[PDB]
């Protein structure tokens, strides 16, 4: 049974205008700013952008690598697809 989602955790995660994207629950290191209520920091692979999700919008990656785990036309995708296979938990920074 799942529980709550936590930071290291790797998904998919879904905004709109792109394809549900290679991305982990990034912590929040000291001193950074902090997501609104009920939203996570979301580091996205590849483009290493981050954006504040709720979990509607975030797929566990095992469950849905099947789906969503495929090569894509859009910049920095494959190279996500690379990292969250390979390096999912290194710094990108």
């Amino acid at each position: 049974m799942p529980h709550a989602f936590k930071p290291g955790d790797l998904v998919f995660a879904k905004m709109k205008g792109y394809p549900h994207w290679p991305a982990r629950i990034d912590d929040i290191a000291d001193g950074a700013v902090k997501p609104p209520p009920n939203k996570y920091p979301i580091f996205f692979f590849g483009t290493h952008e981050t954006a504040f999700l709720g979990p509607k919008d975030l797929f566990p990656y095992d469950k849905s690598k099947d789906k969503y785990g495929k090569p894509n036309k859009r910049k920095g995708f494959n190279e996500g697809l690379w990292e969250i296979q390979n390096n999912p938990h290194a710094s990108y920074s």
